[PDB]
């Protein structure tokens, strides 16, 4: 298929699920049971960019929503945001760089690095119900690895 996609959910390494905060933010919280259908389903697209065996460029959109994770400078700092796109032009194989994340298979885990801001990663806090953000430091306080769960579309 022109741009190929797969539906999935992401969980941080502390088993926190992702849910929609406002219309333009994601939050991470400990969910289980019925409250699980609250989780965001992503449409991961395999876009063009520099690839390797453990580094694959992807675009992360919300399933059946014209909203994508984007990396932009805000108050002179790489920041994560959900951005709206023309529902007729996306997804595309050649997504603008702000939308591209390098999906890196490390442990049994995944890391999502901004293609635009090298060494800037999708991160979650240790604390409950805090927004998903772009973090510039791996290996400490904040969580930078996830597991992916495939959903049947």
């Amino acid at each position: 298929a022109p741009v190929r996609s797969l539906n999935c959910t992401l969980r941080d390494s502390q088993q926190k699920s992702l849910v929609m905060s406002g219309p333009y933010e994601l939050k991470a919280l400990h969910l289980q049971g019925q409250d699980m259908e609250q989780q965001v389903v992503f449409s991961m697209s395999f876009v063009q960019g520099e690839e390797s065996n453990d580094k694959i460029p992807v675009a992360l959109g919300l399933k059946e929503k014209n909203l994508y994770l984007s990396c932009v400078l805000k108050d002179d700092k790489p920041t994560l945001q959900l951005e709206s796109v023309d529902p007729k032009n996306y997804p595309k194989k050649k997504m603008e760089k702000r939308f591209v994340f390098n999906k890196i298979e490390i442990n049994n885990k995944l890391e999502f690095e901004s293609a635009q801001f090298p060494n800037w990663y999708i991160s979650t806090s240790q604390a409950e119900n805090m927004p998903v953000f772009l973090g510039g430091t791996k290996g400490g306080q904040d969580i930078t690895d996830f597991t992916m769960q495939f959903v049947s579309s």
